[PDB]
Protein backbone atom coordinates (compact mmCIF):
# COMPACT_ATOMS: atom_id res chain seq x y z
CA UNK A 1 0.00 0.00 0.00
CA UNK A 2 2.70 2.24 0.54
CA UNK A 3 6.16 2.91 -1.07
CA UNK A 4 8.70 5.08 0.01
CA UNK A 5 12.56 6.20 -0.86
CA UNK A 6 14.88 8.98 1.20
CA UNK A 7 18.57 10.00 0.23
CA UNK A 8 19.58 12.60 2.74
CA UNK A 9 22.44 12.60 0.31
CA UNK A 10 23.87 10.77 -2.46
CA UNK A 11 26.27 7.64 -1.63
CA UNK A 12 28.19 6.65 -5.04
CA UNK A 13 27.29 2.97 -6.48
CA UNK A 14 23.92 2.83 -4.64
CA UNK A 15 21.64 -0.07 -5.82
CA UNK A 16 18.74 2.26 -6.06
CA UNK A 17 19.33 5.34 -8.07
CA UNK A 18 19.96 4.38 -11.83
CA UNK A 19 21.59 6.73 -13.62
CA UNK A 20 21.53 7.62 -17.11
CA UNK A 21 23.97 9.26 -19.75
CA UNK A 22 26.05 12.47 -18.05
CA UNK A 23 24.27 12.20 -14.69
CA UNK A 24 26.70 11.33 -12.01
CA UNK A 25 27.39 11.48 -9.00
CA UNK A 26 30.13 13.84 -6.88
CA UNK A 27 32.27 12.36 -3.83
CA UNK A 28 30.25 15.37 -1.98
CA UNK A 29 27.53 13.02 -1.89
CA UNK A 30 25.69 15.50 -4.21
CA UNK A 31 23.91 14.06 -7.65
CA UNK A 32 25.20 16.18 -10.45
CA UNK A 33 22.49 15.86 -13.40
CA UNK A 34 24.69 17.48 -16.13
CA UNK A 35 28.30 17.92 -16.85
CA UNK A 36 29.76 21.73 -17.28
CA UNK A 37 32.96 20.20 -18.56
CA UNK A 38 34.15 16.82 -19.02
CA UNK A 39 37.82 16.11 -19.42
CA UNK A 40 39.18 19.89 -18.65
CA UNK A 41 37.39 21.27 -21.72
CA UNK A 42 33.91 23.36 -21.32
CA UNK A 43 30.60 21.05 -23.22
CA UNK A 44 27.18 21.87 -23.86
CA UNK A 45 23.70 19.61 -25.01
CA UNK A 46 24.60 17.66 -22.17
CA UNK A 47 21.98 15.68 -20.65
CA UNK A 48 21.53 13.71 -17.43
CA UNK A 49 18.45 11.53 -15.76
CA UNK A 50 18.63 9.63 -12.37
CA UNK A 51 15.73 7.02 -12.07
CA UNK A 52 14.37 4.93 -9.06
CA UNK A 53 15.19 1.46 -9.55
CA UNK A 54 11.89 -0.24 -8.16
CA UNK A 55 8.60 0.96 -10.49
CA UNK A 56 6.00 3.15 -8.17
CA UNK A 57 2.25 2.32 -8.63
CA UNK A 58 0.20 5.17 -9.21
CA UNK A 59 -3.03 3.45 -9.46
CA UNK A 60 -4.91 0.02 -9.72
CA UNK A 61 -6.92 -1.69 -12.19
CA UNK A 62 -8.92 -3.91 -9.92
CA UNK A 63 -9.60 -1.61 -6.91
CA UNK A 64 -9.75 1.17 -9.24
CA UNK A 65 -7.80 3.72 -7.01
CA UNK A 66 -5.56 6.66 -7.77
CA UNK A 67 -2.59 6.98 -5.53
CA UNK A 68 -1.14 10.22 -3.77
CA UNK A 69 2.28 10.91 -3.53
CA UNK A 70 4.77 13.68 -2.17
CA UNK A 71 8.18 13.82 -3.02
CA UNK A 72 10.66 16.79 -1.96
CA UNK A 73 13.83 17.64 -3.15
CA UNK A 74 16.64 20.77 -3.27
CA UNK A 75 18.19 21.72 -6.44
CA UNK A 76 20.91 24.01 -6.99
CA UNK A 77 21.25 25.55 -10.29
CA UNK A 78 24.14 28.30 -11.29
CA UNK A 79 24.39 30.23 -13.92
CA UNK A 80 28.18 31.56 -14.98
CA UNK A 81 27.53 33.39 -17.51
CA UNK A 82 25.02 36.28 -18.86
CA UNK A 83 25.51 35.78 -22.61
CA UNK A 84 24.34 33.35 -24.14
CA UNK A 85 21.24 33.12 -22.55
CA UNK A 86 21.39 30.17 -20.40
CA UNK A 87 19.67 26.87 -20.33
CA UNK A 88 18.17 24.43 -20.56
CA UNK A 89 16.28 23.41 -17.31
CA UNK A 90 15.69 20.57 -14.63
CA UNK A 91 13.07 18.47 -14.11
CA UNK A 92 10.78 16.00 -12.07
CA UNK A 93 8.89 13.34 -14.04
CA UNK A 94 6.74 10.20 -14.23
CA UNK A 95 7.27 7.75 -16.99
CA UNK A 96 5.92 4.66 -17.45
CA UNK A 97 8.71 1.33 -17.67
CA UNK A 98 10.92 0.95 -20.17
CA UNK A 99 9.89 3.78 -22.22
CA UNK A 100 12.32 5.84 -24.70
CA UNK A 101 14.43 8.73 -23.46
CA UNK A 102 13.38 12.32 -24.44
CA UNK A 103 15.20 14.93 -26.50
CA UNK A 104 18.13 16.70 -25.28
CA UNK A 105 18.30 20.46 -24.34
CA UNK A 106 14.69 22.33 -24.37
CA UNK A 107 12.47 18.80 -23.77
CA UNK A 108 14.53 18.56 -20.67
CA UNK A 109 15.15 15.28 -21.87
CA UNK A 110 12.46 13.89 -21.30
CA UNK A 111 9.78 14.94 -24.51
CA UNK A 112 9.78 14.38 -27.93
CA UNK A 113 8.53 16.51 -30.80
CA UNK A 114 6.22 13.30 -32.33
CA UNK A 115 3.51 12.93 -29.94
CA UNK A 116 4.65 9.55 -29.13
CA UNK A 117 5.81 10.05 -25.86
CA UNK A 118 3.74 9.44 -22.35
CA UNK A 119 4.97 11.37 -19.62
CA UNK A 120 4.00 13.57 -17.14
CA UNK A 121 7.05 16.46 -15.50
CA UNK A 122 7.21 19.69 -13.26
CA UNK A 123 9.61 21.79 -14.48
CA UNK A 124 11.71 24.42 -13.76
CA UNK A 125 12.80 25.51 -17.09
CA UNK A 126 15.38 28.10 -17.14
CA UNK A 127 15.27 29.24 -21.05
CA UNK A 128 12.52 30.50 -23.23
CA UNK A 129 11.43 27.83 -26.28
CA UNK A 130 9.28 28.84 -28.73
CA UNK A 131 6.37 27.58 -26.52
CA UNK A 132 7.83 29.22 -23.46
CA UNK A 133 6.55 32.01 -21.52
CA UNK A 134 9.42 34.56 -19.60
CA UNK A 135 11.95 32.41 -17.30
CA UNK A 136 12.61 30.57 -15.57
CA UNK A 137 9.10 29.38 -14.64
CA UNK A 138 7.63 26.32 -12.72
CA UNK A 139 6.05 24.43 -15.17
CA UNK A 140 3.63 21.80 -14.94
CA UNK A 141 3.88 19.29 -18.07
CA UNK A 142 1.33 16.71 -18.50
CA UNK A 143 2.08 14.89 -21.72
CA UNK A 144 4.01 17.77 -23.46
CA UNK A 145 6.70 20.15 -23.01
CA UNK A 146 4.28 23.03 -22.77
CA UNK A 147 3.01 23.45 -19.67
CA UNK A 148 -0.71 23.40 -18.96
CA UNK A 149 0.28 25.92 -16.23
CA UNK A 150 3.03 28.02 -15.75
CA UNK A 151 4.84 30.36 -12.74
CA UNK A 152 7.20 32.88 -13.08
CA UNK A 153 9.67 32.65 -10.62
CA UNK A 154 13.28 34.31 -9.50
CA UNK A 155 16.18 32.34 -9.69
CA UNK A 156 18.92 32.43 -6.87
CA UNK A 157 22.09 31.94 -8.76
CA UNK A 158 24.17 29.10 -7.28
CA UNK A 159 21.57 28.72 -4.01
CA UNK A 160 20.02 25.81 -2.52
CA UNK A 161 15.95 25.67 -3.52
CA UNK A 162 13.44 23.35 -1.82
CA UNK A 163 10.95 21.62 -3.57
CA UNK A 164 7.16 19.82 -2.69
CA UNK A 165 5.26 18.32 -5.52
CA UNK A 166 1.99 16.74 -3.10
CA UNK A 167 -0.57 15.30 -5.28
CA UNK A 168 -4.13 14.27 -3.58
CA UNK A 169 -5.88 11.35 -5.32
CA UNK A 170 -9.12 12.49 -4.17
CA UNK A 171 -8.73 16.20 -5.35
CA UNK A 172 -6.67 15.35 -8.12
CA UNK A 173 -5.26 18.34 -7.17
CA UNK A 174 -1.59 18.70 -8.01
CA UNK A 175 0.74 21.33 -6.42
CA UNK A 176 4.05 22.63 -6.54
CA UNK A 177 5.47 24.81 -4.26
CA UNK A 178 9.26 26.30 -4.42
CA UNK A 179 10.93 28.14 -1.74
CA UNK A 180 14.56 29.78 -1.39
CA UNK A 181 15.20 29.93 2.17
CA UNK A 182 18.15 31.62 2.62
CA UNK A 183 16.64 34.63 1.06
CA UNK A 184 12.64 34.25 2.08
CA UNK A 185 11.00 33.42 -0.93
CA UNK A 186 8.25 31.04 -1.97
CA UNK A 187 6.42 30.27 -4.83
CA UNK A 188 3.24 27.95 -5.20
CA UNK A 189 1.74 26.68 -8.28
CA UNK A 190 -1.30 24.19 -8.38
CA UNK A 191 -3.64 22.34 -11.03
CA UNK A 192 -5.64 19.94 -11.56
CA UNK A 193 -4.50 16.53 -12.70
CA UNK A 194 -6.02 13.22 -13.30
CA UNK A 195 -3.13 10.90 -13.37
CA UNK A 196 -5.06 7.55 -14.03
CA UNK A 197 -6.67 9.18 -16.93
CA UNK A 198 -3.11 10.37 -18.12
CA UNK A 199 -1.61 7.36 -17.34
CA UNK A 200 -4.06 4.86 -18.78
CA UNK A 201 -1.68 2.25 -20.27
CA UNK A 202 0.83 1.31 -16.88
CA UNK A 203 -0.49 1.00 -13.28
CA UNK A 204 2.97 1.67 -12.59
CA UNK A 205 5.65 4.31 -13.54
CA UNK A 206 9.25 5.53 -13.01
CA UNK A 207 10.22 8.25 -11.02
CA UNK A 208 13.14 10.43 -11.69
CA UNK A 209 15.00 13.43 -11.66
CA UNK A 210 16.34 15.02 -15.49
CA UNK A 211 18.48 18.23 -16.22
CA UNK A 212 19.81 19.69 -19.85
CA UNK A 213 22.01 21.97 -20.83
CA UNK A 214 22.11 24.48 -24.10
CA UNK A 215 22.57 23.71 -27.73
CA UNK A 216 25.08 26.61 -28.50
CA UNK A 217 28.52 26.91 -26.67
CA UNK A 218 28.41 28.40 -23.18
CA UNK A 219 24.31 28.27 -22.90
CA UNK A 220 24.56 25.94 -19.54
CA UNK A 221 24.54 25.76 -16.38
CA UNK A 222 24.66 23.68 -13.34
CA UNK A 223 22.20 20.99 -12.62
CA UNK A 224 22.69 19.57 -8.51
CA UNK A 225 20.72 18.16 -6.57
CA UNK A 226 21.38 17.86 -3.05
CA UNK A 227 18.53 15.31 -1.21
CA UNK A 228 15.05 13.89 -2.56
CA UNK A 229 12.68 11.94 -0.95
CA UNK A 230 9.41 10.32 -2.43
CA UNK A 231 6.40 8.87 -1.10
CA UNK A 232 3.14 7.38 -2.63
CA UNK A 233 0.26 6.08 -0.56
CA UNK A 234 -2.09 3.52 -2.40
CA UNK A 235 -5.69 2.98 -0.39
CA UNK A 236 -7.70 -0.07 -1.18
CA UNK B 1 -10.64 44.45 -12.03
CA UNK B 2 -8.42 44.48 -9.43
CA UNK B 3 -8.12 45.42 -6.01
CA UNK B 4 -4.66 45.21 -3.68
CA UNK B 5 -3.21 46.38 -0.32
CA UNK B 6 0.19 45.90 1.23
CA UNK B 7 1.26 46.19 4.50
CA UNK B 8 5.27 45.74 4.80
CA UNK B 9 4.60 47.46 8.80
CA UNK B 10 1.93 48.42 10.74
CA UNK B 11 1.43 52.17 11.31
CA UNK B 12 -0.90 53.05 14.10
CA UNK B 13 -4.09 54.86 13.47
CA UNK B 14 -3.90 53.72 9.32
CA UNK B 15 -7.22 54.55 7.86
CA UNK B 16 -7.16 50.99 6.09
CA UNK B 17 -7.72 48.64 8.85
CA UNK B 18 -10.70 48.08 10.82
CA UNK B 19 -9.30 46.60 14.46
CA UNK B 20 -11.92 45.44 16.75
CA UNK B 21 -11.60 44.02 20.47
CA UNK B 22 -8.46 42.98 22.09
CA UNK B 23 -6.88 43.85 18.43
CA UNK B 24 -4.14 47.10 18.84
CA UNK B 25 -0.93 48.16 17.18
CA UNK B 26 2.44 47.83 18.88
CA UNK B 27 4.63 51.07 18.14
CA UNK B 28 7.09 48.47 16.81
CA UNK B 29 5.06 48.39 13.74
CA UNK B 30 3.47 44.66 14.86
CA UNK B 31 -0.52 44.15 14.48
CA UNK B 32 -1.01 42.13 17.80
CA UNK B 33 -4.05 40.50 17.77
CA UNK B 34 -4.74 39.26 21.54
CA UNK B 35 -2.99 40.78 24.68
CA UNK B 36 -1.25 38.08 27.39
CA UNK B 37 -1.71 40.65 29.64
CA UNK B 38 -3.67 43.95 30.68
CA UNK B 39 -1.84 46.39 32.39
CA UNK B 40 0.30 44.60 34.45
CA UNK B 41 -1.79 41.46 35.25
CA UNK B 42 -2.34 38.80 32.88
CA UNK B 43 -5.22 37.63 31.55
CA UNK B 44 -7.60 34.99 29.03
CA UNK B 45 -10.16 34.19 26.48
CA UNK B 46 -8.74 37.11 24.71
CA UNK B 47 -9.97 37.99 21.26
CA UNK B 48 -8.41 40.38 18.28
CA UNK B 49 -9.75 40.64 14.74
CA UNK B 50 -8.35 42.81 12.10
CA UNK B 51 -9.84 43.65 8.86
CA UNK B 52 -9.36 45.73 5.86
CA UNK B 53 -11.36 48.97 4.95
CA UNK B 54 -12.49 48.06 1.79
CA UNK B 55 -14.91 45.33 0.54
CA UNK B 56 -12.97 43.07 -1.65
CA UNK B 57 -15.67 41.47 -4.65
CA UNK B 58 -15.26 37.91 -5.08
CA UNK B 59 -17.76 37.28 -7.89
CA UNK B 60 -19.94 38.80 -10.57
CA UNK B 61 -23.43 38.71 -10.23
CA UNK B 62 -24.06 39.86 -14.14
CA UNK B 63 -20.53 38.43 -15.54
CA UNK B 64 -20.87 34.90 -13.55
CA UNK B 65 -17.38 35.15 -12.72
CA UNK B 66 -15.03 34.65 -9.65
CA UNK B 67 -12.15 36.32 -8.62
CA UNK B 68 -8.79 34.76 -7.82
CA UNK B 69 -6.68 35.55 -5.41
CA UNK B 70 -3.81 35.37 -3.10
CA UNK B 71 -2.74 36.80 0.52
CA UNK B 72 0.60 36.71 2.23
CA UNK B 73 1.36 37.63 5.52
CA UNK B 74 4.07 37.26 8.18
CA UNK B 75 3.15 35.93 11.80
CA UNK B 76 4.79 35.32 14.90
CA UNK B 77 3.39 32.82 17.77
CA UNK B 78 5.25 32.20 21.09
CA UNK B 79 3.55 30.26 23.91
CA UNK B 80 5.54 30.71 27.14
CA UNK B 81 4.38 27.57 29.45
CA UNK B 82 3.85 23.98 28.79
CA UNK B 83 1.18 23.45 31.28
CA UNK B 84 -1.93 23.94 31.41
CA UNK B 85 -1.86 23.30 27.63
CA UNK B 86 -1.92 26.37 24.64
CA UNK B 87 -5.07 28.09 23.09
CA UNK B 88 -6.37 28.65 20.80
CA UNK B 89 -5.23 30.02 17.39
CA UNK B 90 -4.89 32.28 14.58
CA UNK B 91 -6.97 32.72 11.55
CA UNK B 92 -7.48 34.47 7.82
CA UNK B 93 -11.09 35.33 6.93
CA UNK B 94 -13.53 36.15 4.50
CA UNK B 95 -16.87 37.01 5.81
CA UNK B 96 -19.93 39.04 4.15
CA UNK B 97 -20.37 42.69 5.07
CA UNK B 98 -22.47 43.60 8.48
CA UNK B 99 -22.41 40.07 9.80
CA UNK B 100 -21.67 39.16 13.60
CA UNK B 101 -18.49 38.31 14.91
CA UNK B 102 -17.61 34.77 15.92
CA UNK B 103 -17.45 33.56 19.74
CA UNK B 104 -13.94 33.19 21.80
CA UNK B 105 -11.21 30.50 22.28
CA UNK B 106 -12.22 27.43 19.79
CA UNK B 107 -14.18 29.36 17.42
CA UNK B 108 -11.42 31.99 16.91
CA UNK B 109 -13.46 34.95 16.83
CA UNK B 110 -14.89 33.68 13.42
CA UNK B 111 -17.29 31.32 13.75
CA UNK B 112 -20.86 30.29 16.07
CA UNK B 113 -22.43 27.27 17.34
CA UNK B 114 -26.08 27.87 15.53
CA UNK B 115 -25.38 26.81 11.89
CA UNK B 116 -26.06 30.76 11.06
CA UNK B 117 -23.11 32.73 10.04
CA UNK B 118 -21.24 32.54 6.88
CA UNK B 119 -17.90 32.61 6.75
CA UNK B 120 -14.61 31.08 5.38
CA UNK B 121 -11.31 30.54 6.84
CA UNK B 122 -7.62 29.58 6.75
CA UNK B 123 -7.02 28.41 10.13
CA UNK B 124 -3.49 27.69 12.54
CA UNK B 125 -5.41 25.93 15.25
CA UNK B 126 -3.17 25.52 18.45
CA UNK B 127 -5.33 23.81 20.44
CA UNK B 128 -7.60 20.27 19.96
CA UNK B 129 -11.09 21.16 20.80
CA UNK B 130 -13.69 18.29 20.38
CA UNK B 131 -13.88 18.52 16.32
CA UNK B 132 -9.62 19.02 16.09
CA UNK B 133 -6.92 16.51 15.39
CA UNK B 134 -3.98 16.83 16.87
CA UNK B 135 -2.17 20.38 16.84
CA UNK B 136 -1.16 22.09 15.54
CA UNK B 137 -2.60 22.22 12.29
CA UNK B 138 -3.72 23.97 8.90
CA UNK B 139 -7.06 24.01 8.34
CA UNK B 140 -9.95 25.09 5.81
CA UNK B 141 -12.74 25.86 7.06
CA UNK B 142 -15.35 26.26 4.74
CA UNK B 143 -18.51 27.67 6.77
CA UNK B 144 -17.54 25.70 10.08
CA UNK B 145 -15.08 25.37 12.47
CA UNK B 146 -14.43 22.03 11.33
CA UNK B 147 -12.18 21.93 9.03
CA UNK B 148 -12.57 20.36 5.35
CA UNK B 149 -8.81 19.78 4.63
CA UNK B 150 -6.45 19.64 7.29
CA UNK B 151 -2.55 19.10 8.27
CA UNK B 152 -0.14 18.95 10.96
CA UNK B 153 2.52 21.27 11.44
CA UNK B 154 5.23 21.61 13.90
CA UNK B 155 5.58 25.06 15.15
CA UNK B 156 8.73 26.84 16.10
CA UNK B 157 7.54 28.83 19.17
CA UNK B 158 8.62 32.48 18.74
CA UNK B 159 9.68 31.98 15.26
CA UNK B 160 8.12 34.00 12.18
CA UNK B 161 5.90 31.91 10.26
CA UNK B 162 5.83 32.97 6.35
CA UNK B 163 1.80 32.23 5.26
CA UNK B 164 0.70 32.19 1.90
CA UNK B 165 -2.94 31.70 0.62
CA UNK B 166 -3.51 31.41 -3.23
CA UNK B 167 -6.86 30.93 -4.82
CA UNK B 168 -7.28 30.00 -8.49
CA UNK B 169 -10.87 30.95 -9.74
CA UNK B 170 -10.55 28.65 -12.87
CA UNK B 171 -9.74 25.81 -10.85
CA UNK B 172 -11.35 26.30 -7.67
CA UNK B 173 -8.03 25.13 -5.65
CA UNK B 174 -7.41 26.88 -2.50
CA UNK B 175 -3.96 26.56 -1.49
CA UNK B 176 -2.14 26.98 1.76
CA UNK B 177 1.82 27.34 2.22
CA UNK B 178 3.01 27.82 5.93
CA UNK B 179 6.84 27.64 5.71
CA UNK B 180 9.08 28.58 8.58
CA UNK B 181 12.87 30.01 7.03
CA UNK B 182 14.98 30.17 10.11
CA UNK B 183 14.33 26.25 10.37
CA UNK B 184 13.47 25.12 6.45
CA UNK B 185 10.39 23.81 6.98
CA UNK B 186 7.37 24.29 4.38
CA UNK B 187 4.17 22.83 4.73
CA UNK B 188 1.41 22.55 1.56
CA UNK B 189 -2.07 22.25 2.15
CA UNK B 190 -4.81 22.00 -0.51
CA UNK B 191 -8.40 21.70 -1.14
CA UNK B 192 -10.82 22.08 -3.89
CA UNK B 193 -13.37 25.04 -2.41
CA UNK B 194 -16.36 26.66 -5.13
CA UNK B 195 -16.21 30.81 -3.57
CA UNK B 196 -19.27 31.86 -6.05
CA UNK B 197 -21.60 29.18 -4.39
CA UNK B 198 -20.05 29.32 -0.82
CA UNK B 199 -20.91 33.30 -0.61
CA UNK B 200 -24.70 33.15 -2.76
CA UNK B 201 -25.65 35.84 -0.48
CA UNK B 202 -22.77 38.88 -1.07
CA UNK B 203 -21.02 39.36 -4.16
CA UNK B 204 -18.34 41.56 -1.60
CA UNK B 205 -16.27 39.51 1.39
CA UNK B 206 -14.69 41.50 4.11
CA UNK B 207 -11.10 40.64 4.51
CA UNK B 208 -9.37 40.06 7.89
CA UNK B 209 -7.40 38.28 10.24
CA UNK B 210 -8.10 36.79 14.02
CA UNK B 211 -6.85 35.68 16.47
CA UNK B 212 -7.68 33.85 20.58
CA UNK B 213 -6.48 32.88 23.77
CA UNK B 214 -7.50 30.54 25.89
CA UNK B 215 -10.63 29.88 28.41
CA UNK B 216 -8.83 28.95 31.26
CA UNK B 217 -5.96 30.87 32.94
CA UNK B 218 -2.49 30.75 31.32
CA UNK B 219 -4.23 28.61 28.26
CA UNK B 220 -2.64 31.32 26.12
CA UNK B 221 -0.43 32.48 23.65
CA UNK B 222 1.08 35.79 21.46
CA UNK B 223 -0.50 36.53 18.36
CA UNK B 224 1.31 38.83 16.03
CA UNK B 225 0.96 39.72 12.39
CA UNK B 226 4.35 41.52 11.50
CA UNK B 227 3.25 42.49 7.26
CA UNK B 228 0.24 41.14 5.57
CA UNK B 229 -0.61 41.18 1.67
CA UNK B 230 -3.53 40.81 -0.40
CA UNK B 231 -4.77 40.98 -3.87
CA UNK B 232 -8.11 39.81 -5.96
CA UNK B 233 -8.07 39.78 -9.40
CA UNK B 234 -11.62 39.33 -10.91
CA UNK B 235 -11.53 39.23 -14.72
CA UNK B 236 -14.92 40.36 -17.16
C1 LIG C 1 26.04 25.22 -6.34
O1 LIG C 1 26.70 24.71 -7.52
C2 LIG C 1 27.95 25.36 -7.87
C3 LIG C 1 28.45 24.68 -9.13
O2 LIG C 1 28.80 23.32 -8.89
C4 LIG C 1 28.98 25.22 -6.75
O3 LIG C 1 30.20 25.93 -7.09
C5 LIG C 1 31.32 25.13 -7.25
O4 LIG C 1 31.96 24.95 -5.98
C6 LIG C 1 33.01 23.96 -6.04
C7 LIG C 1 33.48 23.72 -4.62
O5 LIG C 1 32.75 22.66 -4.02
C8 LIG C 1 34.14 24.42 -7.00
O6 LIG C 1 35.10 23.38 -7.18
C9 LIG C 1 33.55 24.82 -8.37
O7 LIG C 1 34.56 25.46 -9.13
C10 LIG C 1 32.32 25.75 -8.23
N1 LIG C 1 31.71 25.96 -9.53
C11 LIG C 1 31.48 27.20 -9.96
C12 LIG C 1 30.87 27.34 -11.34
O8 LIG C 1 31.73 28.21 -9.29
C13 LIG C 1 28.40 25.76 -5.46
O9 LIG C 1 29.30 25.47 -4.39
C14 LIG C 1 27.02 25.14 -5.16
N2 LIG C 1 26.47 25.78 -3.98
C15 LIG C 1 26.22 25.04 -2.90
C16 LIG C 1 25.69 25.74 -1.67
O10 LIG C 1 26.38 23.81 -2.89
C1 LIG D 1 7.60 37.01 18.69
O1 LIG D 1 7.07 38.02 19.51
C2 LIG D 1 7.49 37.80 20.84
C3 LIG D 1 6.81 38.84 21.70
O2 LIG D 1 7.35 40.13 21.46
C4 LIG D 1 9.02 37.86 20.89
O3 LIG D 1 9.45 37.44 22.19
C5 LIG D 1 10.06 38.43 22.93
O4 LIG D 1 11.45 38.39 22.63
C6 LIG D 1 12.15 39.50 23.23
C7 LIG D 1 13.56 39.45 22.70
O5 LIG D 1 13.69 40.14 21.47
C8 LIG D 1 12.03 39.45 24.76
O6 LIG D 1 12.58 40.63 25.33
C9 LIG D 1 10.56 39.31 25.20
O7 LIG D 1 10.51 39.03 26.59
C10 LIG D 1 9.83 38.20 24.42
N1 LIG D 1 8.41 38.20 24.76
C11 LIG D 1 7.82 37.08 25.19
C12 LIG D 1 6.35 37.19 25.54
O8 LIG D 1 8.41 36.02 25.31
C13 LIG D 1 9.67 36.96 19.83
O9 LIG D 1 11.07 37.17 19.80
C14 LIG D 1 9.08 37.24 18.47
N2 LIG D 1 9.63 36.33 17.49
C15 LIG D 1 10.39 36.77 16.49
C16 LIG D 1 10.97 35.73 15.54
O10 LIG D 1 10.61 37.97 16.29
C1 LIG E 1 17.43 28.40 -30.04
O1 LIG E 1 17.07 27.31 -29.16
C2 LIG E 1 18.04 26.31 -28.98
O2 LIG E 1 19.22 26.78 -28.32
C3 LIG E 1 19.03 27.19 -26.94
C4 LIG E 1 20.39 27.64 -26.41
O3 LIG E 1 20.79 28.88 -26.97
C5 LIG E 1 18.41 26.04 -26.10
O4 LIG E 1 19.33 24.96 -25.98
C6 LIG E 1 17.12 25.57 -26.78
O5 LIG E 1 16.53 24.50 -26.06
C7 LIG E 1 17.44 25.13 -28.21
O6 LIG E 1 16.25 24.68 -28.85
C1 LIG F 1 -11.81 22.72 27.26
O1 LIG F 1 -11.86 23.64 26.15
C2 LIG F 1 -11.88 25.01 26.47
O2 LIG F 1 -10.66 25.44 27.11
C3 LIG F 1 -9.48 25.41 26.28
C4 LIG F 1 -8.32 25.90 27.12
O3 LIG F 1 -7.98 24.95 28.13
C5 LIG F 1 -9.68 26.24 25.01
O4 LIG F 1 -9.79 27.61 25.35
C6 LIG F 1 -10.95 25.76 24.28
O5 LIG F 1 -11.18 26.54 23.12
C7 LIG F 1 -12.15 25.85 25.21
O6 LIG F 1 -13.32 25.38 24.54
CA1 LIG G 1 12.29 25.85 -22.21
CA1 LIG H 1 -9.18 24.37 18.17
MN1 LIG I 1 8.27 25.69 -19.80
MN1 LIG J 1 -8.94 22.79 13.61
Amino acid sequence: ETQSFNFDHFEENSKELNLQRQASIKSNGVLELTKLTKNGVPVWKSTGRALYAEPIKIWDSTTGNVASFETRFSFNITQPYAYPEPADGLTFFMVPPNSPQGEDGGNLGVFKPPEGDNAFAVEFDTFQNTWDPQVPHIGIDVNSIVSSKTLHFQLENGGVANVVIKYDSPTKILNVVLAFHSVGTVYTLSNIVDLKQEFPNSEWVNVGLSATTGYQKNAVETHEIISWSFTSSLQE
